[PDB]
């Protein structure tokens, strides 16, 4: 639950730290936060799970490599 509802802190937001929102919606589902040479996405259905490069990782670790 808590990572659908971060995604939702930030989709109001429409950025993080230093990272922007898009609402790219990708054929995999939707782009998530941007930074640099670096993209987390979030699914459709999981509800969303989140991916970075093909790695895909857990809510915990998504905080880190965000802040």
């Amino acid at each position: 639950t808590s990572e659908e509802h971060f995604v939702e802190t930030v989709s109001l937001a429409g950025s993080y730290r230093d990272w922007s929102y898009s609402g790219q919606r990708t054929e995999l589902g939707v782009e998530f936060l941007k930074r640099g040479d670096k993209i987390v996405y979030h699914t459709l259905e999981s509800p969303v799970e989140f991916h970075l490069d093909g790695e895909v990782l857990s809510l915990d670790k998504l905080k880190s490599l965000l802040s």
